[PDB]
C-alpha cells in the first residue's frame, strides 16, 4: 500500500510522502497519470506504468513487508504482485531520492495542474 | 542533541532509539561507559567516548542541524564541537544499523547487563 509506498519516500528522500509528493506534477500523489513535467514527476509517471504492470494484487490497498536494511529497501519476498508492487514502490522512492536535484516545489498542484495525455506504458 | 541522535539512529537502523537503545547494554542509552557487551552495545561505548571529547558544547542538549542527504546523515557545520557532536551521533548512528545483525534483545536492562568497568576511551 501507501504505508509503505509513504514510508520508502521518507526513507530514501527523507521529504515527507504527501507534502513533497501527494500532488507533485502530472504523476506523483494524484490520481492516473500525464507526461512527465520533470524527473521526479517522471519518477512517478515511471511508478504508475509499473503498478499498472500489476493485475493480481491491489498496489495500492494491499500492504507487503519490507526491511529497512543497510539504509536500503529490501523487498520482502513474496508474491510476484506484491514482490513487484514493493519493488515499484522501492523503484519510485529511490528514482525520487535520485532526483530531488530537480525537485521544483513550483510543480505542486493548485488544483488542475495542465497535463498532457500520458504516453503509453 | 539526543533528538537528533535519536532521529539519526532512526534513520540509520530504522529503529526507534529510545524502545530499542534506551536501555542497551552498558553503553547505550544508560549513563557512563561500561565493558561493550556486543557490538551494539561498543558503538555506544564509542558514542560516549566520542563525547567526552566535546566538553565545549553540551552533547545531551545542544541542537546541531544535519541533513538526510543521499540517505546519508550530513552533518552541517555549525561549531567544532557541534560539528564533532553530530559526527559522534551520526557515528554511533551507523555502528547501531551496522551491528543490528548482533543486536540481542537480552541486554533490554532488564539484565541491566552485568558492566564491567570499561577501558579508559
Amino acid at each position: 500500500s501507501l504505508v509503505e509506498l509513504g514510508k520508502m519516500i521518507l526513507q530514501e528522500t527523507g521529504k515527507n510522502p504527501a507534502k513533497s509528493y501527494g500532488a507533485y506534477g502530472c504523476n506523483c500523489g494524484v490520481l492516473g497519470r500525464g507526461k512527465p513535467k520533470d524527473a521526479t514527476d517522471r519518477c512517478c509517471y515511471v511508478h504508475k506504468c509499473c503498478y499498472k504492470k500489476l493485475t493480481n494484487c491491489d498496489p495500492k490497498k494491499d500492504r507487503y513487508s519490507y526491511d529497512w536494511k543497510n539504509k536500503t529497501i529490501v523487498c520482502g519476498e513474496e508474491n510476484p504482485c506484491l514482490k513487484q508492487l514493493c519493488e515499484c514502490d522501492k523503484a519510485v522512492a529511490i528514482c525520487l531520492r535520485e532526483n530531488k536535484g530537480t525537485y521544483n516545489k513550483k510543480r505542486d498542484v493548485y488544483l488542475k495542474p495542465f497535463c498532457d495525455k500520458g504516453r503509453d506504458c
